[PDB]
């Protein structure tokens, strides 16, 4: 049982103009997505400084990294506290729609594409290297679910039957083609060490056979 949504218009907009637009800088996608999980991961931690049984669906805060060639993959897992399917269906937990006006009015102002963090928005960086997006997440307060898409301007939710995550979530990054630097685990480890190496949780970096 598969659920197709139309994306709001302003977002439709936003992830064309990171589909479309010439930005050699693409390298960005990891750091935002690095910064969303450590985010998430704060914010289980503090639920669980008032309440220990957040912590039931794993105790352990951390990030990790599954390149894996054979599928064109980048996995980036979190867990952290996870999303509920309204969540997922209200922009993966952002206030995208006022988000992306305040993108596009400060690139007016003279941001640059590389601040799309600093406005709330910066997941969908995940397209300037995939074709496809599919995050599949668990909250403590909902079952897990898989989002999906490919932009042209939907996506999609569904009850995931795959493998039990515990809590957190899981972005998963169909690369394109020519993309697949990100997959190379030098190319990884200087991403981290320039743009992530103070973030407050173990990031794991794993090795392909
Ligand atoms: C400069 S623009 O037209 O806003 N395009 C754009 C915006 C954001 C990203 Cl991540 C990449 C390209
Ligand atoms: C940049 S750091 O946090 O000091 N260490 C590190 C560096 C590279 C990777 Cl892939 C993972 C962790």
């Amino acid at each position: 049982e598969v659920e197709t949504f139309a994306f709001q218009a302003e977002i439709a907009q936003l992830m064309s103009l990171i589909i479309n637009t010439f930005y050699s800088n693409k390298e960005i996608f990891l750091r935002e997505l690095i910064s969303n999980s450590s985010d998430a991961l704060d914010k289980i931690r503090y639920e669980s400084l008032t309440d220990p049984s957040k912590l039931d669906s794993g105790k352990e805060l951390h990030i990790n990294l599954i390149p894996n060639k054979q599928d064109r993959t980048l996995t980036i897992v979190d867990t952290g506290i996870g999303m509920t399917k309204a969540d997922l269906i209200n922009n993966l937990g952002t206030i995208a729609k006022s988000g992306t006006k305040a993108f596009m009015e400060a690139l007016q102002a003279g941001a640059d594409i590389s601040m799309i963090g600093q406005f709330g928005v910066g997941f969908y960086s995940a397209y300037l290297v995939a074709e496809k997006v599919t995050v599949i997440t668990k909250h403590n307060d909902d079952e897990q679910y898989a989002w999906e898409s490919s932009a042209g301007g939907s996506f999609t939710v569904r009850t995931d039957t795959g493998e039990p995550m515990g809590r957190g979530t899981k972005v998963i990054l169909h690369l394109k083609e020519d993309q697949t630097e990100y997959l190379e685990e030098r190319r990884i480890k200087e991403i981290v060490k320039k743009h992530s190496q103070f973030i407050g949780y173990p990031i794991t970096l794993f090795v392909e056979k």
